[PDB]
Protein backbone atom coordinates (compact mmCIF):
# COMPACT_ATOMS: atom_id res chain seq x y z
CA UNK A 1 2.54 -2.90 -1.12
CA UNK A 2 0.00 0.00 0.00
CA UNK A 3 1.43 3.12 -1.35
CA UNK A 4 2.50 6.09 1.68
CA UNK A 5 -0.31 9.34 0.79
CA UNK A 6 1.93 12.07 -0.21
CA UNK A 7 0.93 13.76 3.22
CA UNK A 8 2.61 10.84 4.74
CA UNK A 9 5.54 11.35 2.74
CA UNK A 10 5.92 14.59 3.48
CA UNK A 11 5.42 13.96 7.54
CA UNK A 12 8.20 11.77 6.99
CA UNK A 13 11.05 13.98 4.70
CA UNK A 14 9.99 16.55 7.86
CA UNK A 15 11.01 13.81 10.95
CA UNK A 16 13.96 12.94 9.12
CA UNK A 17 14.58 16.97 9.69
CA UNK A 18 13.50 17.09 12.61
CA UNK A 19 11.11 19.42 12.00
CA UNK A 20 8.38 16.98 13.59
CA UNK A 21 8.89 14.70 16.87
CA UNK A 22 5.89 11.88 16.04
CA UNK A 23 3.92 10.78 13.34
CA UNK A 24 1.11 8.47 13.55
CA UNK A 25 -0.36 7.00 10.35
CA UNK A 26 -3.26 4.31 9.77
CA UNK A 27 -4.51 2.06 6.67
CA UNK A 28 -6.69 3.70 4.45
CA UNK A 29 -8.94 0.13 3.65
CA UNK A 30 -11.25 1.92 0.82
CA UNK A 31 -8.07 3.30 -1.22
CA UNK A 32 -5.65 0.54 0.04
CA UNK A 33 -3.21 3.48 1.45
CA UNK A 34 -1.34 4.64 3.63
CA UNK A 35 -2.76 7.96 5.48
CA UNK A 36 -1.22 10.25 8.18
CA UNK A 37 -3.56 11.19 10.92
CA UNK A 38 -1.42 14.01 12.20
CA UNK A 39 2.37 14.79 13.44
CA UNK A 40 1.33 16.64 16.84
CA UNK A 41 4.20 17.97 18.89
CA UNK A 42 4.80 15.02 21.16
CA UNK A 43 6.98 14.89 24.15
CA UNK A 44 7.20 11.56 26.30
CA UNK A 45 5.44 12.25 28.60
CA UNK A 46 2.07 12.79 26.20
CA UNK A 47 3.32 9.68 23.68
CA UNK A 48 1.05 7.60 25.61
CA UNK A 49 -2.16 9.96 24.91
CA UNK A 50 -1.31 9.47 21.14
CA UNK A 51 -2.38 5.82 21.23
CA UNK A 52 -6.12 4.96 20.22
CA UNK A 53 -7.53 2.44 22.07
CA UNK A 54 -10.28 1.33 20.09
CA UNK A 55 -7.68 1.02 16.53
CA UNK A 56 -4.76 -0.23 15.08
CA UNK A 57 -1.90 2.23 14.60
CA UNK A 58 1.36 3.12 13.26
CA UNK A 59 3.47 5.64 15.33
CA UNK A 60 6.72 7.28 14.76
CA UNK A 61 8.63 8.98 17.73
CA UNK A 62 12.12 10.56 17.85
CA UNK A 63 12.99 9.86 21.20
CA UNK A 64 15.39 12.63 22.58
CA UNK A 65 17.33 11.08 25.23
CA UNK A 66 20.96 10.65 27.14
CA UNK A 67 22.56 7.06 26.53
CA UNK A 68 25.57 6.91 28.85
CA UNK A 69 26.09 10.80 28.74
CA UNK A 70 26.00 10.14 24.88
CA UNK A 71 22.19 12.62 24.03
CA UNK A 72 20.79 10.78 21.02
CA UNK A 73 17.64 11.25 19.05
CA UNK A 74 16.14 8.14 17.77
CA UNK A 75 13.71 7.77 16.03
CA UNK A 76 11.34 5.06 17.44
CA UNK A 77 8.69 2.90 15.49
CA UNK A 78 5.54 1.73 17.31
CA UNK A 79 3.08 -0.47 16.11
CA UNK A 80 0.07 -0.07 18.27
CA UNK A 81 -2.28 -3.37 18.18
CA UNK A 82 -5.25 -2.72 20.77
CA UNK A 83 -6.65 -6.50 20.73
CA UNK A 84 -9.64 -6.50 22.59
CA UNK A 85 -11.18 -3.97 20.10
CA UNK A 86 -9.59 -4.19 16.85
CA UNK A 87 -11.26 -7.21 14.70
CA UNK A 88 -9.11 -10.11 13.55
CA UNK A 89 -9.23 -8.49 9.62
CA UNK A 90 -7.79 -4.91 11.36
CA UNK A 91 -5.11 -6.70 12.96
CA UNK A 92 -4.52 -9.35 10.17
CA UNK A 93 -4.16 -6.13 7.56
CA UNK A 94 -2.30 -3.40 9.76
CA UNK A 95 0.40 -6.73 10.82
CA UNK A 96 0.56 -7.82 7.26
CA UNK A 97 1.57 -4.12 6.15
CA UNK A 98 3.91 -3.02 9.16
CA UNK A 99 6.83 -5.33 6.95
CA UNK A 100 5.92 -3.33 3.85
CA UNK A 101 5.48 0.43 5.35
CA UNK A 102 8.79 -0.04 7.19
CA UNK A 103 10.50 -1.60 4.09
CA UNK A 104 8.98 1.93 2.25
CA UNK A 105 10.58 3.96 5.14
CA UNK A 106 13.77 2.74 5.36
CA UNK A 107 14.15 2.02 1.74
CA UNK A 108 12.36 5.26 0.18
CA UNK A 109 12.11 7.44 2.69
CA UNK A 110 15.86 6.90 4.00
CA UNK A 111 14.94 6.84 7.65
CA UNK A 112 17.03 4.90 10.38
CA UNK A 113 15.12 3.23 12.76
CA UNK A 114 16.39 2.49 16.55
CA UNK A 115 13.84 0.09 17.44
CA UNK A 116 10.60 -1.25 16.23
CA UNK A 117 7.99 -1.70 18.86
CA UNK A 118 4.82 -3.75 18.90
CA UNK A 119 1.96 -2.80 22.09
CA UNK A 120 -1.34 -2.96 23.31
CA UNK A 121 -1.39 -0.14 24.92
CA UNK A 122 -0.68 3.63 25.25
CA UNK A 123 0.46 3.20 28.94
CA UNK A 124 3.33 0.71 28.19
CA UNK A 125 4.95 3.70 26.50
CA UNK A 126 6.77 4.82 29.62
CA UNK A 127 10.43 6.64 29.62
CA UNK A 128 11.33 3.48 31.79
CA UNK A 129 10.11 1.05 28.87
CA UNK A 130 11.10 3.13 26.24
CA UNK A 131 15.23 3.27 27.36
CA UNK A 132 14.98 -0.52 27.87
CA UNK A 133 13.91 -1.17 24.44
CA UNK A 134 16.47 0.98 22.44
CA UNK A 135 19.53 0.14 24.39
Amino acid sequence: SMPLQPEAQRALQQLKQKMVNYIQMKLDLERETIELVHTEPTDVAQLPSRVPRDAARYHFFLYKHTHEGDPLESVVFIYSMPGYKCSIKERMLYSSCKSRLLDSVEQDFHLEIAKKIEIGDGAELTAEFLDDEVH
